DNA sequence: TCTAGGGTCCTAGGACCC
DNA sequence: TAGGGTCCTAGGACCC
């Protein structure tokens, strides 16, 4: 009873597109993300950059501090989307068990397909050299009994290349994992996962399920189930976006209402146009506004509203930066939609 | 170096219902 | 009849 799945990750995706559609950037260090004087950080960056240390989420000061030649980009986010329909038009002509994660990742399910003599090893390398013939861009893959463990596999590889774990190989490949390379196990989860002295599934197996349950909550339980290999998620192709959010910010930060009011004034429209592509009605569950603070702390106030209303943002948005402020520059101001259920 | 913008999921207290 | 459900809401870890 073990299903084959396959997990698919675009190599240095947004630079990887900036590349094939730029030769130029191909050989020099390159990254999508904001200036510094936007007080922007790293999306992505190519391998050239890479090897300085750029990574993702870096702050682009500290980007360029480690690779002063780094050429900056800004995104064509259209481009990323059209590759990124393409490369799921491709994962269907081997099944309709696809769950996308992102523009450039996906889980398959290849338990019941007919494809390559069903080696799921086979449909991998036809998808990722499909991928390249038809997109010039290449794509790494991991192949696992489940969809974490075909998510780490896809990571091993890398770029342009796959991994594949068999039932046989799960529990020599899960004593050593550390844990902080299962999904959902973050810096904050890991250091107090080491404080305890736990840093691999090997040593989580020598836990007891109790004693996570009250450490953790429901986290303790994955954290036991995924260092025994214990992933029943099934790849789910029906999941569909719940909100929708529209934040910026600024290159200064802003200390008068007025500045407040006319930022939100622009971000506004961009989120009704966003909001109008899925609801042409602006039919909503919930809106809601965030401020993010000259210390970083962050303030989100929504509530229970039928229809996207810029002056009820903007009214939403003066109490909290009235009430919950205290003289403090502001360095993001947003907007958020929750959608209705269905 | 100085910290984005797109999101998902979980948690928790009080309101509210019975 | 002392407590059991289920929304509302804010915050925060985490993911890409
Ligand atoms: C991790 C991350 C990704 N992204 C964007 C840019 C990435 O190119 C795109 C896909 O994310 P990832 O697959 O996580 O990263 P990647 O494709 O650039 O690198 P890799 O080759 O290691 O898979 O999502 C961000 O904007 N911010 C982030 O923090
Ligand atoms: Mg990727
Ligand atoms: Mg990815």
């Amino acid at each position: 009873g073990s299903r084959k799945i396959i997990h698919v990750d675009m190599d240095c995706f947004f630079a990887a597109v900036e590349m094939r559609d730029n030769p130029a950037l191909r050989d020099i260090p390159i990254a999508i993300g904001g200036s510094r004087e936007r007080r922007g950080v790293i999306s992505t960056a190519n391998y050239p950059a890479r090897k300085f240390g750029v990574r993702s989420a870096m702050p682009t000061g500290m980007a360029l501090k480690l690779c002063p030649h780094l050429t900056l980009l800004p995104g064509r986010f259209d481009a990323y989307k059209e590759a990124s329909n393409h490369i799921r038009e491709i994962f269907s002509r081997y099944t309709s068990r696809i769950e996308p994660l992102s523009l450039d990742e996906a889980y398959l399910d290849v338990t019941d397909s007919v494809h390559c003599h069903g080696s799921a090893t086979l449909i991998a390398q036809e998808i990722r050299q499909t991928i390249f013939n038809e997109l010039q861009l290449t794509a790494s893959a991991g192949v696992a009994p489940v969809k974490f463990l075909a998510k780490i596999a896809s990571d091993m590889n890398k770029p342009n290349g796959q991994f594949v774990i068999t039932p046989a190989e799960v529990p020599a490949f899960l004593q050593t994992l550390p844990l902080a390379k299962i999904p959902g196990v973050g810096k904050v989860s890991a250091a107090k996962l080491e404080a305890m002295g736990l840093r691999t599934c090997g040593d989580v197996q020598k836990c007891d399920l109790v004693m996570l349950l009250k450490r953790f909550g429901k986290f303790g339980r994955i954290l036991w189930e995924r260092s025994q290999g214990i992933d029943e998620r099934d790849v789910n192709s029906e999941r569909l976006r719940k909100s929708v959010g529209v934040e910026r910010t600024m290159a200064e930060d802003i200390h008068h209402w007025s500045e407040c009011e006319a930022i939100i004034e622009r971000l506004y429209p961009e989120l009704e146009r966003r909001l109008a592509k899925v609801k042409p009605d602006l039919l909503i569950a919930r809106q809601g506004v965030k401020l993010k603070f000259d210390d970083f702390q962050q303030t989100t106030q929504e509530h229970v509203w039928p229809r996207l209303n810029k002056a009820d943002l903007i009214a939403t948005a003066r109490k909290t930066w009235d009430e919950r402020r205290g003289g403090r520059g502001v360095r993001l101001v947003g907007l958020h939609v929750t959608l209705l259920d269905p």
